[PDB]
């Protein structure tokens, strides 16, 4: 994640952000973090995203940087995915820079560090929740912001990401103001009182910018995105006579799968 990133972009880049009904979705192809959204959860989060006319393909994740059963389930509903190299969240962001889906659906915020040009946030919720879709563009951030890819890249650094320290005492309008005036997290560095704001040590900064820059993603042209009908008869077989899940519930959601 990024913490505290959805807050600020409501606070300073509210324009960014648009609050939508999952309707509004119809035909919308979308990349979901795999990791980030067991079996039944994402039968039925599936069936509600086809329901509405999206299109999902999953990613799941590689090595991180330094599941058979959910594909079976996938294969026999019809629905693509792919394995992503590294941070799935990443090559969702691949996938929509690639022009093959709108959006990347995924909680972890750091999927625009990554550069995803759309992000769509509670798609994975269930339907109770009721929780409208978040859903972030990214160049709407830099151009409020008056920043680049680079410099948004450092400030989510000094907001909190994954893969290294940030500044104890740097809040997150503070932070906004230190890119602004100096661009880059070694020139904040050279013009912060280390008596008031010392910095950690060992800071591992420039890899994780370098990450988030130059993340190790998948090719979108590699493999084209089908979406297919459901192998109905095995998917019972699977999820109850294997998975010992209820038959009525289980026809009940591959009816609406096919009716959709
Ligand atoms: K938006
Ligand atoms: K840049
Ligand atoms: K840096
Ligand atoms: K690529
Ligand atoms: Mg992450
Ligand atoms: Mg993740």
């Amino acid at each position: 994640g990024i913490q505290g990133l959805a807050k600020l972009i409501a606070d300073v880049a509210p324009s960014a952000i648009r609050e939508n009904d999952i309707k509004s979705y119809f035909g919308r192809k979308v990349a979901i973090d795999a990791s980030m959204s067991h079996l039944m959860g994402m039968f039925y989060r599936t069936i509600r995203m086809m329901e509405n006319g999206i299109k999902p393909v999953y990613v799941f994740d590689g090595k991180p940087p330094q599941n058979d059963e959910c594909k079976h389930l996938l294969s026999l509903m019809g629905i693509p995915y792919l394995d992503a190299p590294s941070e799935a969240e990443a090559s969702c962001a691949a996938l929509v820079k690639a022009g093959k889906v709108y959006a990347a659906a995924t909680e972890d915020m750091d999927c625009l560090t990554f550069g995803s040009p759309v992000l769509m946030r509670h798609l994975t919720a269930s339907e109770a929740k009721k929780l409208p879709i978040q859903e972030f563009h990214l160049s709407r951030i830099l151009q409020e912001l008056g920043l680049n890819q680079e410099q948004f890249v450092d400030l989510c650094i000094l907001l909190g990401s994954d893969y290294c320290e940030s500044i104890r005492g740097i809040g997150p309008k503070r932070a906004v103001d230190l890119i602004q005036k100096h661009k880059s997290i070694e020139e904040i560095v050279r013009r912060l009182d280390p008596n008031k704001y010392p910095v950690p040590e060992n800071w591992l900064h420039k890899e994780a910018h370098q990450l988030f820059l130059e993340p190790e993603v998948l090719d979108p042209e590699s493999v084209e995105l089908k979406w297919s009908e459901p192998n109905e008869e095995e998917l019972i077989k699977f999820m109850c006579g294997e998975k010992q899940f209820s038959e009525e519930r289980i026809r009940s959601g591959v009816k609406r799968l096919s009716k959709s």
